[PDB]
């Protein structure tokens, strides 16, 4: 995945999250630190936040990321795309999960009730577990892909079932 | 103490630890000008090779922190492997792969005898991370059988937009 992708994922709380564009950052709710009053030298009262139950989008009133170009976020993708989970591991190791996206689904995993954009990874069998499937710290990581000749970002990481086999993507 | 850590750079590709003393490779992507590998004289080192499938054996521990793992000759027809691929990006691309038959097929023009198989990530991609490259040989194949893991041998050819990869594996 290009380099000013892997550039946009940021540690963040208990996960990560992701620079849209210079002004916007989307994460999973539940890694933000529930007491937090400042982000990237900011205000809450200098910032928009957008919240729908898993999907929180943060707009800052100056640009944080000046760097960036701003990119395409879309509200999860057609059924059969094929998505990139752009998750950062233990020592500067980069790990892009291949998924398969389904349909938008209503599950219950570990007792917590979840909803956004079901997928299966497309890494191997039986993928419980670091090596090929997700952990607890993947939370708020980006599911995109390419179209034509453009990246899209469609979703933030929010929960993957006991098997580890299915994910779910949080959606604007 | 990860799958990962394993994985190494090797020759014009990688190769793979299965033990302290056991590393397994694609035979093509070995050097054919060498007195050392890993800072053993080559005089020290038993090297069995099989077609496109080579093990070295050391002679003193190169890899102390490692467990010896099951390594066997391929996999059950239908078993669905992951081919470890790392890339000099830094990136990790675990690729799942549906293991067919044993066979010798004309991968770009050349004959390739191994366990034959179809990657699983779909048509093709646009430039996504879904495919191997020809840098990719002596990535290795792996399963999770009951709790253990299992190698079954290394990436030795693929078809250019094509589905079939070949691995090569042991005797
Ligand atoms: O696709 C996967 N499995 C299905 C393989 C298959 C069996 C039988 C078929 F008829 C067609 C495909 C997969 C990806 C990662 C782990 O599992």
């Amino acid at each position: 995945a290009p380099p000013t992708l892997w550039s946009r994922v940021t540690k963040f709380g208990s996960g990560w999250g992701f620079w849209v564009s210079p002004t916007v950052f989307i994460t999973t709710t539940h890694v933000i630190p529930t007491s937090a009053k400042e982000f990237f030298g900011e205000p809450l009262t200098s910032i928009a936040i957008h919240r729908a139950g898993e999907f929180t989008l943060f707009r800052f009133s100056k640009k944080i990321r000046p760097d960036l170009t701003g990119m395409i976020l879309e509200e999860g993708c057609p059924e059969g795309t094929v998505c990139s989970v752009l998750i950062k591991r233990d020592s500067g190791e980069l790990l892009p999960l291949a998924v398969r996206m389904g349909a938008i689904a209503s599950m219950r995993i570990q007792g917590r009730l979840v909803h956004g954009q079901s997928g299966m990874l497309l890494t191997g069998a039986n993928a419980k577990g670091m090596d090929l499937g997700t952990i607890p710290g993947d939370c708020g990581a980006p599911y995109v892909y390419k179209r034509a000749n453009d990246w899209v970002v469609c979703g933030v990481h929010a929960a993957a079932t006991k098997s580890g086999n299915t994910v779910v993507c949080a959606v604007q």
